[PDB]
């Protein structure tokens, strides 16, 4: 059986497998240590992205609104940011660096206009996610310590709130839009959920990578005739220094959609 499967996928992985799958045909759910907490490392960043979102919708001229990036903001990972140095950056390409390109530094500035890590928890408290919660910025939110609540949530929760935000009432029409475009364009990805799927599915994910190899990859996947389907695989290991597993999340996906 699939739970047999997944459970046999994550005894010889040597780490921790957490699975949420929702077909939103019937919402029926494939879940796998769903209610367990797990850092959420870099796939927060769809949190702070919507968070904006929900902003622009009585804020016309928000997501144009330029923000100056300055050496001094560069982390340990920017690949966009740093190629605007001394110049600006509007909002919604921050947002899209942040997403498509996982920029750290993007994620830093989406949460410095928010007000914060908190900021971003309450938002996902309206969103009805009484799960998620963020407590620190890039790169630290990303040091996924075995036990440590900060900067964690579940899979089941993940899974319902992605659901909310690209295929339900958490955006307005056109703020849903933009997340789905920015998730679809996401370069990050290509071994982790996308790699356990058909070719020809479309699909838009946010990764995660941390300590304790933790690797994760939340997804919308939309197949060519049947109802979407929303992933959270997240998956985490023992040791701070392990390598990173995405060919584990790419085998969850696989295990999870077979007969979609
Ligand atoms: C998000 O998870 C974030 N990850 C990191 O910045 C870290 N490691 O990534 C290799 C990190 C920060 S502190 C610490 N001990 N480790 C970004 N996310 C991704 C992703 O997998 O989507 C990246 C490819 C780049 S950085």
């Amino acid at each position: 059986s699939v739970q047999q499967q997944l459970e046999a996928l994550e005894k010889s992985s040597g780490g921790r497998l957490g699975v949420a799958l929702i077909n939103t045909a019937d919402n029926s759910q494939i879940l796998y240590r769903a209610d367990e907490r797990f850092a959420m490392c870099s796939t927060s960043k769809v949190m702070a992205a919507a968070a904006v979102l929900k902003q622009s919708e009585s804020d016309k001229h928000l997501l144009n609104q330029r923000v100056e990036i300055k050496k001094s903001d560069l982390v340990n990972y920017n690949p966009i940011a740093e190629k605007h140095v001394n110049g600006t950056m509007t909002l919604a390409e921050l947002g899209a660096a942040a997403l498509q390109y996982s920029d750290n530094t993007a994620m830093n500035k989406l949460i410095a206009h928010l007000g914060g890590p908190d900021k971003v928890t309450a938002f996902a408290r309206s969103l009805g996610d009484e799960t998620f919660r963020l407590d620190r910025t890039a790169p630290t939110l990303n040091t996924a310590i075995p036990g440590d609540p900060r900067d964690t949530t579940t899979p089941l929760a993940m899974a319902q709130t992605l659901k909310n935000l690209t295929l339900g009432k958490a955006l307005a029409e056109t703020q849903r839009a933009q997340l789905v475009t920015w998730l679809k364009g996401n370069t990050t990805g290509s071994a982790s959920i996308r790699a356990g799927l058909p070719k020809s599915w479309v699909v838009g994910d946010k990764t995660g990578s941390g300590d304790y190899g933790t690797t994760n990859d939340i997804a919308v996947i939309w197949p060519e005739n049947h109802a979407p389907l929303v992933l959270v695989t997240y998956f985490t290991q023992p040791e701070q220094k392990a390598e990173r597993r995405r060919d584990i999340l790419a085998a969850a996906a696989k295990i999870v959609t077979h007969g979609f």
